[PDB]
Parts: C-alpha cells; sequence; structure tokens
C-alpha cells in the first residue's frame, strides 16, 4: 500500500444532476450506460475528438499544455453528449500537446489524466496526444506469434524488467529497461550467455513480465532515475500507458511505447511469447487516483457505511462488476493485445475480480486468439463482492478456461510458506505424498481424497518459486538445519522436477534455474537491486544447475503425457503406483496423449538412502532420466535406487 492520507475533500455530487439518482443507489447502475468504443483521445493532424464519461459532473474541460510541466495554454469546455459522456473536437494539430480533464462535480473542481490515457508525460501527470501507429517498429506488421496448442504446453518464466540486465556483470547495456531484453549475444561473468539469450537457451516458451503497465511516483520516481531506485510496481497508475521507468527516456512519452513494442517484437521473432502481470484489483490510491477526481464513487468499492472496501489491503478495490468499470478493464486488456500483441495476462488478487467480469474477458480475447493465455491468483479473500461472485478457487467451475495459481501443490511440495521452519515433501517432512499427487493430477478431481479446484488441468498452475516469499532456495535453508549444501541442492532439483513432470502448466521463477537467493529476504518488493537482481555471477558459477533445469524443460516437451489437456485423460491415463513414505511414484500409461513411448514412469525420490522398489509389469523398462540415481533395472521389474531426486523409465512403443 502507499495509498496516503488525503488532505481535502471528496464530493459525491450534486444529486440534481443526475435525476436525484445517487453514484452510490442501485438504479444508478442502469443509467449512463455509454457503449462506444471511442472513451479517451482519438488523434489526428486535422482533427482530436476527445469523449470523457463523467455523468455526475456539472461541467467539464479540456486543459490542453505545451509542456509535460508547463501552464495551461487553453481551457475548453466539453459539451454534454449521450449517456454520461462529454465531447470534444479541436480543429488543431494537437500533436506533441499534453492535456488533463477539469471536471466540477458537486462543489469541487478536479483535474485528471484521461483514464484512457495511452501515451502520458514523466510520471504520468499528464496525458500525451500523439499518434501510436508512428511508435510501431519495422516490420510490426509481419509480427507473428510462436505457436502454442494448449496452455498445458506454456513453460512460464517470470521475470522483472529491472532484475533482469540490472546486475553490473550483465553484460547488458541498457541496463534496467525494456531494450535490455532486446540485447542478443551478451555476456556475463566468464563469457556465459545472460540476458535473453540466457533466457531462450533454457527453454522455456512464455516471458510472464512484472508490472510494465505505469504504476505510481511512490513506487519509481521517473524523474530521479539517476538515484537507487526499486519497485515491483504494483501500484496502478495509468493502466493502459507502460512503465516510463523502463523507458529510456520518460520524458518522451513515445520512447516507452516503441520500446516496449520492440521487446515483445524480439520475444516473438526469438520463439516467446510474453504474459503482462495486470493489477485490475487495485490502483496506487482511491484518493488520488483519476477515477476519484473525475466520478467520485463510482469505479471503487464501499461498503455500506461509505468507506472504501480494503480487501486487497492496499487502501481500495477496484469495482470491476459495475458495468462501466467492466467496460474499462475488458477494453484495457483488449488494448493491450491489439497495441501491443501480448499474448496473456496473469491477474493479480483475481479473487477481487467478478466472475461475470472474468469470464467476459476470457470470451473476447477467445474471439481474437484462444490461444492468449488467462492465468491468475484465485485466492479466497473477503470483500463487500459478496463471496459467490469472486474470481477463485472455490468458484473455478464458473471460470472455464482460466488457470490458477497452485498453492496446494506449493506448499506440499516446499513446506509452508509463512511458517519458514516448517519441511514439506522435498526436505523430508511427513505426510505430504497426498499433497504432491493432488498437484501431478493437475489439481483435477482424480479420484478419493485426490482432488482440488479444478475441473480442468488447463486450469492449474504448478510452481515452487515467484516473486511472492522467500525463494525456494532461501526456503529449503530455513527449513534444513544442519542440512548440507549438495543435499539442499538435491532438494532443489527436485522440486523444480515436479513442477516440470505435473499434469497442468508449469511455472519457474527467473534465475530458479541458478537456485536464486534473496539473501532471505521474505517480501523483497521495494528492496534494493542488490537484493533483487538477476545475479550473473552466481548463474555463472551454477551452469550445471542451468543446464539441469534445461534439460527438465526439455524433457517435458518431448512427452505430451506430461501435457494432457483434459481430465478425462489424466484420469483414464495416469495411475499413482504404492510407494514407501517421502516417495512419490505414478505411471503414464498407454503413449497417453500421443506419447512416443507406451508408458512412463516417475519417480520423485526424497529417501535418501538405498531403495529397492517394484515396478509395475507393463514391459521393458529403460532409464530416461536420472540414472545417476538408479544402481540397477532389473528385468517382477524392480527398481534400485540411492539419493534425492526424480527418476524417469519408459516402455518403448
Ligand atoms: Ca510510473
Ligand atoms: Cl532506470
Ligand atoms: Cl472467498
Amino acid at each position: 500500500s502507499v495509498q496516503k492520507e488525503f488532505h481535502g475533500t471528496i464530493d459525491y455530487g450534486d444529486v440534481t444532476v443526475t435525476g436525484g439518482i445517487s453514484v452510490f443507489d442501485a438504479k444508478f447502475d442502469e443509467l449512463y450506460v455509454y457503449d462506444g468504443d471511442d472513451l479517451g483521445a482519438v488523434y489526428a493532424p486535422e482533427e482530436t475528438r476527445f469523449r470523457l464519461w463523467a455523468p455526475t459532473a456539472s461541467e467539464a474541460f479540456v486543459v490542453l499544455y505545451e509542456t509535460e510541466d508547463g501552464m495551461p495554454v487553453k481551457e475548453l469546455p466539453m459539451k454534454r453528449d449521450v449517456q454520461g459522456t462529454w465531447t470534444l473536437t479541436v480543429a488543431e494539430d494537437c500533436g506533441g500537446l499534453f492535456y488533463t480533464y477539469r471536471v466540477k462535480v458537486g462543489e469541487q473542481w478536479n483535474e485528471a489524466v484521461d483514464p484512457y490515457a495511452k501515451a502520458v508525460g514523466v510520471n504520468g501527470t499528464k496525458t500525451a496526444i500523439l499518434d501510436l501507429r508512428s511508435t510501431n517498429p519495422e516490420g510490426w506488421e509481419n509480427d507473428q506469434k510462436p505457436p502454442l496448442a494448449s496452455p498445458t504446453d506454456a513453460v512460464i518464466y517470470e521475470l522483472h524488467v529491472r532484475d533482469l540486465s540490472i546486475h553490473p556483470q550483465s553484460g547488458i547495456r541498457e541496463k534496467g529497461k525494456f531494450l535490455g531484453l532486446t540485447e542478443e549475444g551478451t555476456r556475463g561473468p566468464n563469457g556465459i550467455p545472460t540476458g535473453l539469450d540466457h533466457i531462450t537457451g533454457l527453454g522455456v516458451t512464455h516471458v510472464q513480465l512484472l508490472p510494465i503497465y505505469d504504476y505510481s511516483q511512490e513506487s519509481v520516481d521517473e524523474s530521479r532515475l539517476d538515484e537507487p531506485h526499486y519497485n515491483w510496481g504494483y501500484d496502478p497508475q495509468n493502466y493502459n500507458v507502460p512503465e516510463g521507468s523502463y523507458s529510456t527516456d520518460p520524458h518522451n512519452p513515445a520512447a516507452r511505447i516503441l520500446e516496449l513494442k520492440r521487446l515483445i517484437q524480439k520475444l516473438h521473432a526469438r520463439g516467446l511469447r510474453v504474459i503482462m502481470d495486470v493489477v485490475y484489483n487495485h490502483v496506487y490510491d482511491g484518493y488520488l487516483i483519476h477515477f476519484t477526481k473525475l466520478v467520485p464513487g463510482y469505479y471503487l468499492r464501499y461498503k455500506a457505511d461509505r468507506t472504501f472496501s480494503d480487501g486487497t489491503f492496499c487502501g481500495n478495490e477496484c469495482a470491476s462488476e459495475r458495468p462501466i468499470m467492466r467496460k474499462y478493464i475488458i477494453e484495457s486488456i483488449l488494448h493491450w493485445v491489439r497495441e501491443y500483441h501480448i499474448d496473456g495476462f496473469r491477474f493479480d488478487l483475481m479473487g477481487m475480480i467478478d466472475i461475470e467480469t472474468m469470464n467476459e474477458i476470457r470470451r473476447r480475447l477467445d474471439e481474437i486468439d484462444p490461444t492468449i493465455l488467462t492465468i491468475g491468483e484465485g485466492w479466497m479473500m473477503e470483500t463487500v463482492l459478496p463471496k459467490e461472485l469472486r474470481a477463485n478457487q472455490d468458484n473455478a467451475e464458473k471460470l472455464p478456461g482460466i488457470g490458477m495459481f497452485n498453492d496446494g501443490m506449493r506448499d506440499a511440495v516446499k513446506g509452508d510458506i509463512f511458517i519458514f521452519d516448517r519441511k514439506g515433501f522435498i526436505s523430508g517432512g511427513d505426510g505430504f505424498e497426498d499433497g504432491v499427487k493432488r498437484g501431478v493430477a493437475g489439481g483435477i478431481n482424480y479420484g478419493g481424497q485426490l482432488r482440488q479446484f479444478a475441473v480442468e488441468p488447463v486450469q492449474s498452475v504448478n510452481y515452487v518459486e515467484c516473486h511472492d516469499n522467500h525463494t525456494l532456495w532461501d526456503k529449503i535453508e530455513l527449513s534444513t538445519p544442519g542440512a548440507s549444501d549438495e543435499e539442499r541442492r538435491a532438494m532443489h532439483r527436485l522440486a523444480s522436477a515436479i513442477v516440470l513432470t505435473s499434469q497442468g502448466i508449469p511455472f519457474l521463477h527467473a534465475g530458479q534455474e541458478f537456485m536464486r537467493t534473496k539473501g532471505g529476504v521474505e517480501n523483497s518488493y521495494k528492496s534494493p537491486i542488490e537484493v533483487n537482481w538477476l545475479d550473473w555471477e552466481r548463474c555463472a558459477a551454477h551452469q550445471d544447475d542451468v543446464s539441469y533445469m534445461r534439460s527438465l524443460i526439455a524433457l517435458r516437451k518431448a512427452h505430451p503425457a506430461f501435457r494432457l489437456k483434459t481430465a478425462d485423460e489424466i484420469r483414464a491415463h495416469l495411475r499413482f503406483e504404492a510407494a514407501p513414505p517421502h516417495t512419490v511414484a505414478f505411471t503414464l500409461r498407454d503413449h497417453a496423449g500421443g506419447d512416443p513411448d507406451r508408458h512412463l514412469y516417475v519417480l520423485y525420490n526424497a529417501n535418501p538412502g538405498a531403495l529397492s522398489l517394484e515396478l509395475p509389469a507393463l514391459g521393458p523398462w529403460e532409464v530416461r532420466f536420472g540414472g545417476e540415481h538408479v544402481l540397477a533395472l532389473e528385468a517382477g521389474a524392480r527398481l534400485e535406487v540411492r539419493g534425492v531426486g526424480v527418476v524417469v523409465l519408459a516402455v518403448p512403443r
């Protein structure tokens, strides 16, 4: 939360302007239901047309500026138009100008950036007028997406733009910037590949970027980038504009737009898709945001006593269920798809968004390209939004095609996320085997006690690390006192192997491949770059671990049996085998999903000693992965194993 004490008044309006209907009344949602596609400003040299939805305002003006920090040069009254909107046509070339709206609501005058801003001045305090077709890179017309047959074929790599390149030995020129991720042939310590070439070399398929929309000045001051700065960016200010600090010049409204497009273009050309982390559940400050200045009381949620609903713990919630805000969110997502060619969205605190909005998002995206991903945090959380309407795990039956982070699997694999010392499956805790099995099955209702929230495996995102909470390495350290470094590395590798061999959608945190550490920091949202950078020196010292992750990713690609699209397939082909404590064993039988081999066998071994394991009588097993752990494969077949790690066997066709 960056929301501050507000030294001012919120006036919710002169109700005579809206026929005696208050912005808080239920009947208000039935009025002023503007359906047009032209909210915002449409620039052309001949003229610019403005449209603002502000039904409770008695007056509205367009305020024109020649510079991002100048004095107004014109203040033009708008015409009250249809369905609560205001319109203006300026019959001059407005190129290079900036603007705000000024409204009178009740007795208050307030000035605000356009909620539909597609470009802004530094720190997002004024809307910038320009033709966004001038920001398209060369060949943008021919941008082509890497193929994607199923959500279960994605391998997501979660990355922050500043983390990627800001380490001083990253070998990347535009450190901390969108353009840093376009640079090819970059080299780190000992000449290792870094940056984009490191990521493509891993074999991941999607880069999921932490907030790249424009977030608040409290997070990062775009005018002070010559001083230390860092923030994850979960404090939204301008939803439809990129963040200024990731551009080479935040004072050039076009730079951040062109450079983000160059990033997306380069990733697509190198075989990667891009997922945007989006935060439609709250804004940086409910009192200061343009929504509240322009239509106070409408776009954010209020309790019955007229205080903010604060279910996000960030000070406010967006009222996604009200028609014009649902419209705003959908049109925002469509802008990122159409203008920037984005390939997926990760919804922060998706349980704060209503089901109707999420399903309409999915429906509109499916009309364009069904391979666009939609995943989110479907946590169960209190809010004034009624429980049955929250887009969370409890309601996953109502959210077809939307993936949710599988926290039950996360905790079963690596131990409790909040009680740091507690072991899980990998680290020798007792009784976590069934939790791992539930995740192996993609979170579906597999059978018996093996069930979670997913109807279909495309609804379950598997992970053991993300930007939140301790890294997997740091969590292992806190929960394994007395264990050696080598023992902890084996546990870490086992956790990654579980993610990449489970049904569902595998999700990796950037740097998990070299056992990323934050030195024990649990919540690094504003920690300095020394805590948050991708440590390319550590990467250079962990090339064996990086190759191990690469080989797991390659194993999953080679075997469609790990990527079954439906729950019926999983229930027909996945079989859990009897297995001793601190192990999990399963088979994927009968060419599951088109697998080239007749059968697969997978053992997750968290037992450090020697075991003789029974193998199912399915044919001549052969080792395909983890041979270092296999002392013998006896052809009444048995597997002689030792040590912590994954083993995969197959019966050839
Ligand atoms: Ca910003
Ligand atoms: Cl910067
Ligand atoms: Cl709930």
